[PDB]
């Protein structure tokens, strides 16, 4: 037993990380087959980054302006193109460590592992949730751009995120691997703000089920509520509305615990109104919303 | 910026995980050069596990009783020996993916990454701190024994933990890679309890420095205190005493922030007496003690 925020093992992605240099800018790239993917802002300069025309910038580049390094071995670039906000550098060697992979775009409320990298070298792994406002709460320093987010399913890596920037509030923004931003953001140094966020209700309920499975029961009660009455409380506390689909996805956890979803919703209602009164749930004194039902089932089915 | 609990990239350890089967018991082993290390309780049966004599149990085994599998490829065992609570199975192939490594024993208050594995296959990575009472707060199901904990330093893996069991409170216990338990525990199914725990004061202070570096300042104040006066408050709240060595290790963080350690200690004193009053620090509503000064410097020096 135990419930811990847990990343996927990063080995399959570590074998894909390279370093991409253009001019005096160095960041990370993702080397799959004979193509390296990286943020297109690597071709910007200190003065371009205010409002650059990337099509003009790329037309003025040649293959020899791109220094790619897989460890010590330099990779020769034989072509370059832009796909939305990602640059694709064709190289003369197919990555022999290329895993089975997909490029997927994820939904707000879903989680993924981030492999934070600097100079093409992995440094750390951690879990992120895509917030309703399309930001993530990461840990990224200068040099981390091109770090990717991913999930793994039966040795197939589904890449869903490439890191591009930090917003003024300290949260992070990036693209899918097609180069399309998550959220209403652009890859330039301007005044950008994330919209207001909300709490991911189905995830909070999944985590309360994780808590029960691990022996935290103090917040339970004999009451049940209705879906419409719960969504009234959700609106007041800036929680997302609970849908019948969410109730269905929580079915397995409700079955394992014998606690109906609308039974657990009554507990959440009371936690929102009364707080915790000095107690904790799974080691937290706040309601946690960054664990999906899948994340919980992954760790709690055996218990 | 940002501060996130972060594991080391797990690739170097993934390449060392195998599956070890003896009888009807399957767990994980660590394959380094031509030796596989795993918990010796793999040679126990359902009735042996109450109070087994492991020396007798191993004398009655032969090499062919041990099924080792590195993925699909079965590894042939050519020798077996016991070192304290770990079994060493000699195999006829040196692991070609063996990293540079050390076996180190860690101290209470220090952290490490855990690569949770089942059937020799890695499933997740997360950070743990060795508690003062020599337990860890992990996430381990049946089949996870033989999963290891490690730190990485310049492509050298320092292995410090192998998982053996779960205590009645749900926390976890294991050995170093020499087979010596952390804490006053034994590898059999009996009545074992962890002693009382305490809070790791130097780690809480390191995390408060991380908070300041990331823009959380609401808990700061103009006051400073003395080391002896702070340790009086530490005793009352079940915190470990602060030593001058701890003050010295926090030197870099105090320099980066301009906040003396005894200045930060006054803030902790007030947090312990007054609580947070509905506010959070780095996304937590509790004082976090599982980040070492090293962990903080790793993520916060660039900010
Ligand atoms: C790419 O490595 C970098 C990643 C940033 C740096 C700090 N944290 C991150 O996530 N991305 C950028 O620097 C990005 C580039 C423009 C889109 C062209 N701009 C950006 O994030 O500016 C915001 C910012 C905030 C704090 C610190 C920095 C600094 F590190 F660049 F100084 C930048
Ligand atoms: C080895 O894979 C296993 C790891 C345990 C199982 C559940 N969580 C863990 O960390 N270790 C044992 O099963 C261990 C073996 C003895 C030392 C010989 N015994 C043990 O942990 O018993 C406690 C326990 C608690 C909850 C659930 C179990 C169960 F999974 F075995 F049923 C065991
Ligand atoms: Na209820
Ligand atoms: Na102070």
């Amino acid at each position: 037993s135990g419930f811990r925020k847990m990343a996927f093992p990063s080995g399959k992605v570590e074998g894909c990380m390279v370093q991409v240099t253009c001019g005096t800018t160095t960041l990370n790239g993702l080397w799959l087959d004979d193509v390296v993917y990286c943020p297109r802002h690597v071709i910007c300069t200190s003065e371009d980054m205010l409002n650059p025309n990337y099509e003009d910038l790329l037309i003025r580049k040649s293959n020899h302006n791109f220094l790619v390094q897989a460890g010590n071995v330099q990779l020769r670039v034989i072509g370059h193109s832009m796909q939305n906000c990602v640059l694709k550098l064709k190289v003369d060697t197919a990555n022999p460590k290329t895993p089975k992979y997909k490029f997927v775009r994820i939904q707000p409320g879903q989680t993924f592992s981030v492999l934070a990298c600097y100079n093409g070298s992995p440094s750390g792994v951690y879990q992120c949730a895509m917030r309703p406002n399309f930001t993530i709460k990461g840990s990224f320093l200068n040099g981390s751009c091109g770090s990717v987010g991913f999930n793994i399913d039966y040795d197939c890596v589904s890449f869903c995120y490439m890191h591009h920037m930090e917003l003024p509030t300290g949260v992070h923004a990036g693209t899918d691997l097609e180069g399309n931003f998550y959220g209403p953001f652009v890859d330039r140094q301007t005044a950008q703000a994330a919209g207001t966020d909300t709490t991911i209700t189905v995830n909070v309920l999944a985590w309360l089920y994780a808590a029960v499975i691990n022996g935290d029961r103090w917040f339970l009660n004999r009451f049940t509520t209705t879906l419409n009455d719960f969504n009234l409380v959700a609106m007041k506390y800036n929680y997302e509305p609970l849908t019948q689909d969410h109730v269905d996805i929580l079915g397995p956890l409700s079955a394992q615990t014998g606690i109906a979803v609308l039974d657990m919703c009554a507990s959440l209602k009371e936690l929102l109104q009364n707080g915790m009164n000095g107690r904790t749930i799974l080691g937290s004194a706040l309601l946690e919303d960054e664990f999906t039902p899948f994340d919980v089932v992954r760790q709690c089915s055996g218990v």
